[PDB]
């Protein structure tokens, strides 16, 4: 089955608003980001599910996801990629996150966020 299914709704969301919480906090990437995260972490809840093979609930509102073209505008640093990877182990450590649904997902992440760095 899906790999968003070895996470779940309630389980993304948590790790999603979390991970938001560390990135306000994060002097080096907060500045980047909107003041209110409200909206971002709506989005990369609907991203994050269509990115473990759930219902492709980013497409079916935004568009076709084109991640490295939508973060152009922003100065994505390999120094700023390493932060948000940062905060989002930081993220899955405090909801427990573990095991081989945490290995896929974070092991995905960091390659999609060096494809960022621009
Ligand atoms: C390299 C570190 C990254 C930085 C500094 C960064 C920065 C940003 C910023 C400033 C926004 C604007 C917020 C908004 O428009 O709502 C954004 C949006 C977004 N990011 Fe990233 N990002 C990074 C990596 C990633 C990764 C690895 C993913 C994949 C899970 C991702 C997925 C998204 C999505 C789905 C949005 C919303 C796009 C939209 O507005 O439709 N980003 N990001
Ligand atoms: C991008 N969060
Ligand atoms: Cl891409």
């Amino acid at each position: 089955n899906a790999p968003y299914e070895a996470i779940g709704e309630e389980l993304l969301s948590q790790l999603v608003d979390t991970f938001y919480e560390r990135v306000a906090s994060h002097p080096l990437l907060k500045p980047i980001f909107p003041s209110d995260l409200t909206e971002t972490a709506r989005k990369q809840k609907q991203f994050l599910t269509q990115y473990l093979g759930g219902p492709p609930l980013y497409t079916e509102e935004h568009g076709h996801p084109m991640l490295r073209a939508r973060h152009l505008p922003f100065p994505i640093t390999n120094e700023r990629a390493d932060a948000w990877l940062s905060c989002m182990k930081d993220a899955m450590d405090h909801v427990g996150l573990e095991g081989e649904i945490r290995e896929f997902l974070f092991g995905r992440l960091e390659l999609t966020a060096r494809h960022m760095v621009n």
